């Protein structure tokens, strides 16, 4: 493997949250998102006709992999991680299984999974996906109908407003039409994958996390998985704030913990509450002397540039970092 | 043209400035605009070609021309003010004589200018028209090549970048080709035109000054022109907040001002003045027979900002509760 | 006891958090506070000696009680509820108990609980007290030393740093000698007291429970106390945001808020709620037929920050605007 | 001298404003000072007897000048320059011509100036005064009753509402008794001041501003002084933002701009516009290339305490300036 070798040592990560949502930047018809703007579909019931038609305005003149990953591996992330498809559904590289995709339904018509997999190849950093495998609002049987009991991000954890009727849909049809289909394309194109990065199941059944598992594995062998897919199907645990040192058996030794450096993964405009560089460098050094890796959010905008005062604060993170490893 | 009396009881109004640079929004390859995020393409001297090119990314699904003045009237605004064409040169209207416009270059492919005039004709709101007479950054004769003695919200007032030569630019190429007859185009559609906003000359002469005046007062012979345009061509005079105490035969005065520290949208700039702040200035203004214009600076989807929304909302709520005390 | 029919009917108070936590301001020694600014102290386990001294720059020139319940009254608040002693242990009221008080311990020397008392009963709002009946870290015996099994706005529930031995404290003898005594001094002074305001307990017993019950009950047989003091002993529930739909006898409930993230006055804390979501909060609690407690977390100089004042007024102004419509 | 060559060399300096204004913190009966919070006398035309009375709340628990010198010499500064009195008239060192001050008027009874001047001499840094020579707020023929033409940072230039008799104002009263004294006073005590800061005259004549000049050289013979005391009584030119590079003959060389980090030069609650590290860093090294020395301002807290985002700025600017002379 020595993929587990080099994730005990990996310290560092840059994560990407980009997606329609992007384009509603926190904001809906003069009222605010949630402190999570990728969840806005849901915390205003935005029907897929309106939310998807978003597709036409995507036209990102500034995304470049190239300057991202470089960004990346000047603060010494050694690895990236990049939302391939969130809980609205739509796919951010070029899905043969659903035309709702980057490529095929904006003007921008351009894999954005694929020049950030080549930019980190050409640049020696590991590649690794966020892929939703249980929530889809785009999809009629998507995830999360049957765990309404606990609050959200947004309103209900399923479209509940393009599909109302809760008694009537089955999440099979979209894991064997949709699900499984897009994490074999995803897993299959764009060459190694490092990482997979799932969420927890509130719909998918045991054979269904068995399924991806299986799937991963058969075609990414040294990919590292993540404790949220389900029980004993991982290779490292994704720790929460709440479960950092001042619980899920890990028996490779390997820990992740994601942040963002404001309060939101995807891109709002109302969100200037940056973590200083002196938190983001201080998190780090905690998390790295516990062995437990930092994979830190980066929200790109609508022309897909890291905000100003995310990459400032990267910079002026890694100055700290280097000045104190100097002393 | 009981539009004189109209203008002194007035009071309030919109201004919106929207254009190339809004998408922009302060920003530039992770470096920050000045205050004013409309000047970004001086600022960085960003390439004609590559600024141009925002066009192809301008498709703002959310504009709504009756929602954006239906705000204003809620407000009590009594007029709206748009800028037709900005220091850019874009237009945000449908010009015959440039293709360098919102109609042509967008995938929005729609008039601005048309569907704020035609919302305000069916709200019973005035409408004015802001245009950058002088300085074009996308014409080779921009104006602002014999004044850069003086700093500026950008680097020059000219492109200088594009266009380096300045020996052998000439600004009467640019006026007779683009700026004279893009006045002539905004001034005889979009119907009656209450108030017309010109920039302060460096470049145009005393000739071309009175030549604008005249083309208004033939086309638009009600509207009322602001004192930027050159002395004694001009029916109000525009006021800087240092120029009011404690030169306009008709009595006519308004002062300008954004809700934040810019007149384009800005992502980096939320120093949002709160509803009293707005409040306050307007009745002082008002109190010294000045009308107060605001001005907002859509966003790349054509919204104005929650924030600017909701600080001119409750500047109006603060504003009755005062006057029934 | 009319005092049940005008709590259904109170729809809206002032809460106030004030003490030695508010000079330190959410900061101490170059390093941030949680978003709870009063738990500093434990934040940081300033030792009592250093924390204490704290006493000795209080003086808070521009407090004026007559001005704060003006603000609130003018706000539509019915109601005023005040710390008189936080986890920090420092009394806001002249204790006969303990000299650790604003006024035997300050310049200041005046008692903030009688002031706000005395302002609102001249100005027809009901008052009512906060005290903490577990927590003390002025108290060597001090309450949460047998449960810092969960994680706080501090570092743990008790003072652990000057008080370390916890196999040999014992809370019989900080409620004895400081918590039931004080309950006594504040229900007994001051006058009426409409509501009262006790934390979850750590440590308190059931006995010691139904102890601050009855003293409540005897002292003030009118005054409406909080779910918090434990199960059976309340009038109405306080609920939190996470708990109204889409276990109260009485039909009583109240949810408390601050206006920025902070009870304390914090002044990194600028994250103000606009007024649009203050009113908006405050109707949605009212439609579902409960009180919203808002809190002011006043300065080092005893002023309401003027945000907080500004968007309290603004949040009026649209409460006002939305009733005449 | 040589203390010329050590200015050229110098680069970068501390400012440090803090007085009864930093007490109010920018805010006055829930209205709000302009961008200058050390102005908020004459921004609400508060009465002296009023203002005064600050001095009685005046207990700086946390003021440690061995700590801030600290921070100071951390950053790389050189030198710290401290306001001994403001337009306020307030005087921050134990002055026996006037009670109207730290020692005399509040509960703290220390001398700020000669705190600060220790813990500099002691840490090898040069230590340079501040001082108020034509305005001044307490005093009843205070300076600037005869320039109100022009707008400040608060109402007028002098107090006007204490005293409103403008026709029979004479600053000389002021000059002779308070103004000249107290310059004495400063350049006596507290050892070698290495530099001097006063403000431009509005009211001072020739001959009083000839006469500070002579003063400082007599007393403080290795002494800078700044361009602001009038036309050819100066040893360095202070440069404002509208004259730095992309006029006063300067005949020494020496050049130095000051500026704050937010927007105010005193302490202000609501003015958390501070300069990112990285503007902070650039704008010091745009100086520095230019031959021109960075003076950068700290307004202090009422407990005395650089606020945490100035040193969290100061010293990420540190690091990045580290980093970038490294390369
Ligand atoms: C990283 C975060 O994990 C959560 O489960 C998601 O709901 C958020 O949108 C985000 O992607
Ligand atoms: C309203 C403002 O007037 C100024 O002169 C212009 O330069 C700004 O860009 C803006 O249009
Ligand atoms: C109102 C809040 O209730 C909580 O339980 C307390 O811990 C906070 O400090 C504050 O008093
Ligand atoms: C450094 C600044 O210089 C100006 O002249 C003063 O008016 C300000 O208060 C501040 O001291």
């Amino acid at each position: 493997n020595d993929n587990v070798a080099w994730f005990k040592q990996a310290k560092y990560g840059m994560m990407i949250h980009w997606g329609l949502y992007s384009l509603l930047a926190g904001e809906y018809r003069g009222e605010s998102s949630s402190a999570y703007a990728e969840w806005i579909q849901s915390k205003f019931q935005i029907p897929n006709a309106e939310y998807g038609n978003l597709a036409t305005a995507f036209n990102p003149l500034y995304f470049d992999a190239k300057k991202i990953v470089a960004l990346a591996k000047q603060c010494g992330m050694q690895y990236l991680v990049v939302t391939t498809k969130h809980h609205d559904g739509f796919a951010m590289y070029h899905s043969k299984v659903d035309a709702y995709n980057v490529y095929d339904a904006t003007p921008f018509h351009r894999d954005i999974i694929g020049e950030l997999a080549e930019a980190c190849q050409k640049a020696g950093l590991k590649f690794g996906l966020y892929y939703s495998q249980d929530l889809d609002w785009h999809d009629p049987n998507g995830g999360g109908y049957k765990s309404n009991d606990v609050e959200t991000a947004g309103t209900t954890w399923d479209n509940s407003w393009d599909f109302p009727d809760e008694d009537q849909k089955n999440f099979d049809l979209c894991f064997d039409n949709k699900i499984l289909p897009q994490i074999k394309e995803i897993m299959s194109n764009y060459g190694d994958i490092a990482t997979a990065w799932f969420d927890v199941p509130m719909t998918l059944s045991e054979a269904q996390s068995q399924t991806i598992y299986d799937t991963v594995r058969e075609l990414q062998p040294n990919c590292l998985i993540n404790s949220r897919l389900g029980n004993g199907k991982y290779d490292f645990v994704s720790l929460g704030d709440n479960e950092i040192p001042k619980f899920k058996p890990s028996p490779l030794g390997l820990y992740e913990t994601a942040g963002t450096i404001n309060d939101s993964w995807g891109f709002s405009y109302h969100d200037q509450n940056w973590k200083t560089p002196r938190t983001l460098y201080r998190y780090k050094q905690h998390l790295n002397d516990f062995g437990i890796n930092y994979l830190l959010n980066v929200g790109l905008d609508p022309l897909g540039r890291v905000p100003m005062m995310a990459e400032e604060n990267l910079l002026a993170a890694k100055a700290l970092e280097d000045e104190a490893n100097r002393l």
